[PDB]
């Protein structure tokens, strides 16, 4: 495995399991035992091979008769302390993919109410009243209530990269708040898995993975582990965590729109399990998290957008009470600026030019106006990168990296113009030890590599801003056919 | 042609035009004459043959000038009163499509003003309020103004069928107000016209057509008129509206956020062509049509979501002040029927059910229960044709064919389920001479036949009904986990 097309590694089937618990997989209607774990043996106490041996024979009819009774109700069922029939207490994780049944142990933890700490946690977010309310909140709550060293959140921008909008840490650690990391260090299988396995832990990054036996069947066919909680991670991921000083792992997928928005990621420098019914509780937490982020960013969108309504509402009131549209234009193109997120915004009518914030300047901007009349076609026009559109453009990119253009006239070429700086201009942002595979596994060389990426290039236009220009196109369109 | 696969048919291609005019094809470049239409000679004076011969020699270097200065400028360019080497005056609507240049020569008119017209027509729109408000309106001013003998707007369902939902006409004439009709009625390559050429006329559907010379080239390429305004329709549809007493026909497409919505669809029972000028500002009137429903659209599908956020946080309100949720809910279900348009709303809670308005028989529930519980997966679930999921829900599906089930409990069975009586129910709604295709192509069998297809079906649960339902089942789940 190396760094290069991130993308290809099976991180689904890689044929171990974590030190912290052991594995057994029967066949579609667990009759008999196909693979095992090598640790099997010590934890259970069982002694010589399992493969072969019947289900009834290796954990008992008594055992059996439950677990079977449970897969007949893709999503796993967990079941805590359960009697083998040696006498021993183990919390199972039982579920079925690929006509293969996995049976998941782990030492038992009964001093813990699942539904009780889950509710004391949801009750403090329900009544946040904004995403940066929530947010801001989720980090501490999960710190103070799971006791991890330092809880991120990191949500996916457009192009795949991700942004540390939220973090609690110990003091003494660094912060990687405001941070960004390139799409690539979290390949798409990894978010094709994280889609559908809500929940992950790493126990120990430094521990010795224990291999599944056999690796490959009779058929050459791989054990899929994508819902296991015990499949064993990338080295490439754990080889990262090693050079960041970070022992164990636990991730919550943040799922809105039944898209992967993002991750509530806890980190911790010393070795942790979390027991079943304390992953159950943080499971919950993380399915109402991303509903009442979903409302809340389903509320700021209707608030967004009613606002442009009332803003565009009131210049119409006021360009009926006024004679030469022009003038009104030229008085209070500033103010559209309220509409739509920018650094800048332009008025180009009757081959004038009228800037305000940060604008290309005055002799580049008759290249832009001729440029946009080309593309534009009477449609709103928008790019982030505006050098990739106008090769010139690259020298101004610092003040204005990205433009989106409203036609303010059914007839003559007239245009409203916002702009928005090079991204890295609008940043509000210590030496990692490596490993055997580079210094590219740090979150020093991440942000750099992510930097790279974005050089000449603004945030990108949401649907929101594009959705409010289309509409103040009509307002001014339509109030202009008016005048004539 | 005949009236089996009705998306078959190019009526792109149809080598034929209306009489009104005569149609001139040229090379990419117009250097000569490639085709041209029968009655070309009749019309423009010239004698013999004109395929072959040069542009500059057919219709002078002082005519060519123009065009070939004009095409420096997909969009067909339309040059008014142009003055022939001969000296008479035609009207010119020039395009270039598949690289081959076409010309379309009509008798002119000089005594009108397009923008004049059409600024008059569209400041009578422009205020409006409401979606009905712009639509009742825009039938009466069309009718008003183009003296047309009908007038109806034809708005397109999801599933193709098409809705009269607003008509003009002289007393005499039959009204299609709420009448539906198939999907098959105007076939998929007819709306992929529709999409790209905003304005269509049929001057005479009783009309002898003039052929293209030549129909077919050297290389058996056939022409493409979908551009060409003279281009000839399908005889099924000129047989359609000779069947209806419709001489001549006038449509508009409504384009919103980039789909076709419906049509203005004018009929007269006379024969009836529109002069260039006219044409000009009907279309004027047709783009700043769509725009103002398209942001009347979105200003009601803002305040219908809106409304429902707000009854939720009423319902919030009261669940803090109430121990027993259970208590509430039975009191306050009927109330979430305004959220979404229901003919009726029904509670199962604890395997008890309380019915409202128009739901299946008390018998018929847990057996729906069941249903919902084992498809539902804890997310909204809705089908509007609820026989085809369950065959004996067809003996009550003139009360409820439609249904859409809400989650209202993370961890029990409880639903909060809202219906729907089957379309026919909610219809608020003459004799036809046939011609030799049959009694197929009458308003009577294609409504006869829209009526068969939507047999035990209700009206479509809308993006903005699920995404409230979605709303709905948040702010319930989320308040149930408060109490448990
Ligand atoms: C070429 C391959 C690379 C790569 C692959 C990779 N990353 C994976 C998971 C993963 N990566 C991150 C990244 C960070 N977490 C942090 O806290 C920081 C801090 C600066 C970074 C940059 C995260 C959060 C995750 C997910 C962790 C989790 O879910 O617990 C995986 C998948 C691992 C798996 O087996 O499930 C792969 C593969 N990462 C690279 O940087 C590169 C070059
Ligand atoms: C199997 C083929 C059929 C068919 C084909 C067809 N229809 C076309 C156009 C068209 N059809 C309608 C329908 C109506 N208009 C009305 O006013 C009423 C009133 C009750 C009906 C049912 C309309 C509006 C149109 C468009 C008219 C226009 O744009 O002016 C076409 C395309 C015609 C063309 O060459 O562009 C085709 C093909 N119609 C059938 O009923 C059937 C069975
Ligand atoms: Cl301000
Ligand atoms: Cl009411």
């Amino acid at each position: 495995v190396d760094l290069t097309n991130c993308d290809r590694e099976p991180i689904h089937i890689p044929g171990y399991i974590q030190p912290h618990g052991c594995l057994i997989a029967c066949d579609n209607a667990m009759r008999m035992v196909l693979r095992h774990s090598e640790n099997c043996g010590e934890l259970l106490g069982l002694e010589g091979d399992l493969n072969g041996r019947t289900a009834e024979d290796v954990l008992g009819k008594r055992l059996v008769h439950d677990l079977r009774n449970a897969l007949t109700v893709t999503r796993p069922a967990m079941l805590p302390a359960m009697e083998t029939s040696d006498g021993r207490s183990f919390d199972i994780s039982l579920h079925r993919y690929k006509s293969t049944t996995i049976i998941e142990f782990e030492p038992s933890d009964s001093d813990t109410q699942p539904l009780g700490t889950a509710r004391k946690m949801v009750d403090r977010i329900r009544e946040a009243d904004s995403v940066e309310s929530l947010i801001s909140r989720t980090t501490r709550l999960v710190k103070a209530t799971l006791g991890y060293d330092r809880v991120l959140i990191y949500r996916f921008e457009e192009d795949g990269a991700g942004k540390v909008v939220s973090e609690a840490k110990q003091p003494e650690l660094e912060s990687f708040l405001g941070q960004y990391f390139p799409a690539s260090d979290i390949p798409q299988q990894a978010r094709a898995l994280y889609l559908k396995n809500t929940l992950r832990i790493i126990s120990d990054a430094s521990g010795t993975p224990i291999p599944v036996l056999p690796a490959v069947d009779v058929s050459g066919e791989p054990l899929d582990l994508s819902y296991a909680h015990l499949r064993n991670f990338s080295p490439i991921h754990c080889e990262y965590l090693r050079n960041m000083g970070v022992a164990a792992s636990m991730s919550i997928s943040v799922i809105v729109d039944d898209a992967l928005w993002g991750l509530i990621v806890c980190h911790h420098c010393s070795p942790r399990v979390l027991s079943m019914p304390v992953r159950i509780a943080a499971a919950m937490f993380g399915e109402f998290f991303s509903m009442f982020l979903q409302v809340l960013k389903q509320k700021r969108r209707l608030d967004t957008i009613n606002h442009a309504h009332a803003a565009l509402d009131r210049f119409l009131r006021l360009a009926a009470h006024r004679a030469n549209l022009e003038e009104l234009l030229v008085d209070s193109f500033q103010d559209f600026a309220r509409l739509i997120p920018c650094d800048g915004v332009g008025l180009w009518v009757g081959n004038n030019w009228h800037g305000h914030g940060a604008t290309p300047p005055h002799d580049a901007i008759p290249r832009l106006a001729r440029f946009v009349a080309s593309v534009s076609e009477g449609r709103v026009w928008a790019t982030h990168a505006l050098s990739q559109a106008i090769p010139e453009a690259e020298i101004y990119a610092d003040t204005a990296a990205g433009m989106l253009a409203i036609p303010i006239s059914q007839v003559k070429s007239d245009y409203l113009l916002f702009f928005r700086k090079e991204i890295v201009q609008n940043l509000n942002w210590k030496s990692y030890e490596t490993g055997p595979m580079g210094d590219r596994l740090t979150p020093r060389k991440s942000f750099a590599i992510w930097k790279e990426s974005v050089r000449l290039q603004a945030q990108p236009w949401s649907e929101a801003d594009r959705e409010i220009a289309e509409t103040a196109r009509i307002a001014l369109v339509g109030v202009a056919f008016h005048h004539s």
